[PDB]
């Protein structure tokens, strides 16, 4: 039984998997960077020698990579899927560089609906399966200065909401959940802005680590809550139902 | 001085070329069927023989041909852009073909979020120009049966919302606003679930007609409104401000 997780070569999708060789679970890890996931890879067989650790050097900011990733999964037997691997940008939209923000919607968008909706054709009626789809509190409220990123997290928040009480609604065994952090610290600044070098610590006066939100996305899973959010103020990490007007 | 929209062929975009003809505007008509836009620009000249007309007979689902449509606009004064096309889909997230789920993200967000980057970018400082992006009350309400749809909609109310306040806390000159209609006597249901003949006289019980809905985005255009939605509960069109929680 594997957990696929994309966007795995950093930060929140990296932590998680090697929360998840703590319990044991084999994964499959993707990602461009494939440096990073051996490395990874290692780290995780010496946490839990008998965890497999499959590996997919895959962009999926291309919509046939997308469908070639799942398809070569087909002989696996996957109970988790998770779609964390996204990108950022700061800039008012009459400063974008369009390449960027085109790919950005091909992986913010596109590689989670593709992947939510192969997994959940397959998977709907599978006991124990779980998607966990990686949106931000950016996708619950605007914010200056990013507003496309944050709406593709609109987009996010409101597909998972919406599959997900689509799939209670016709009692489906498949569980379709969001994570909304809020300031993780991650690489995720550093490629939005296009330059390393970004320091939480004397930057950003409330942030969780990479390590403290795969501990909370763990908990999402370990749950019957569609949404997992980080409050903006407090910064407590709170398990509850959808924010959305929902029309049933 | 040109008025450019999408999706003109038919539904709102086609009554929204034909008020705007009565009021005497040039327009630049998008959409496939060559047919109906040489139609349609018949009736124009019937109503204003002076407005200019150009049309052009454009896929916006294919991203290069979007930027094509556009940077070949570039010798024309341009005073509103209108992003009218999108497409619908009533189906559950497992059931949906991806090909026309995927086409149907191309259209309702990318070249949307093409067509509205590059406007902005040209015409921020611009005095008199506006951008004007149709949503859907299901972008602020999800909507069973089709989840897929109403997030790409999210995205465009998120997006729009965040674009307009953007614009506005920047002292530019470009307004944004974005529409939301309701249900509107269009082809867009029976485009949606692939079939003819869905009568809203008989299987409907509130819905605008589509010469309604262009005189509601004549109203919003010409307001200091953001939003122009209609109300699911008492079905009147409201000019309002944002709907989203903004982080400024
Ligand atoms: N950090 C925050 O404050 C924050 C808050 C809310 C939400 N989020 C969301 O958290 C998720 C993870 O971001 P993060 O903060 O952990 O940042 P990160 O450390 O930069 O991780 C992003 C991951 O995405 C992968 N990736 C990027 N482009 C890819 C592509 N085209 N194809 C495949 N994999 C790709 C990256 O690895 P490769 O480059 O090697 O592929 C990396 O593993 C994203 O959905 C992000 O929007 C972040
Ligand atoms: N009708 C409603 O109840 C309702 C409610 C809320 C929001 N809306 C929004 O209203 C907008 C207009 O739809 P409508 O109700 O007027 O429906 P419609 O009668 O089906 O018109 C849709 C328009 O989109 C154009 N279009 C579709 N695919 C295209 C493509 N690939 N490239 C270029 N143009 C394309 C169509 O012309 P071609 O096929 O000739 O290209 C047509 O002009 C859409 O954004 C829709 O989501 C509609």
């Amino acid at each position: 039984k594997y957990t696929v997780i994309t966007g795995a070569s950093s930060g929140i999708g990296y932590e998680t998997a090697k929360l998840l060789a703590g319990k044991g679970k084999s994964l499959v890890l993707v990602a461009r960077r494939t440096s990073e996931l051996e490395k990874l890879r290692d780290e995780v067989k010496q946490i839990s020698p008998d965890s497999d650790v499959i590996l997919k050097s895959v962009d999926l900011a291309d919509n046939q990579n997308v469908h070639d990733l799942y398809e070569g999964l087909k002989e696996l037997d996957i109970e988790t899927l998770i779609n964390n691997a996204g990108v950022g940008d700061f800039d008012l939209v009459q400063d974008i560089e369009l390449g960027k923000i085109e790919k950005m919607l091909r992986l913010n968008i596109e590689a989670l609906t593709i992947l939510s909706s192969l997994f959940a054709r397959d998977h709907h009626d599978i006991e124990g399966t779980t998607l966990v789809n990686i949106s931000s509190l950016g996708g619950y409220m605007i914010v200056p200065n990013a507003v496309t990123y944050c709406a593709t997290k609109f987009y996010v928040s409101a597909y998972t909401e919406g599959l997900a009480q689509e799939l209670q609604k016709g009692g489906a065994k498949l569980r379709a959940k969001v994570l909304a952090p809020a300031a993780t610290e991650t690489e995720f600044v550093d490629r939005a802005r296009g330059e390393a070098g970004f320091d939480f610590s004397k930057a950003v006066k409330k942030y969780h680590t990479a390590a403290e939100m795969a501990g909370f996305l763990h908990q999402l899973i370990e749950s019957d809550a569609i949404v997992g959010i980080v409050d903006g103020e407090t910064y407590e990490f709170e398990l509850r139902g959808p924010l959305f007007n929902y029309a049933g």
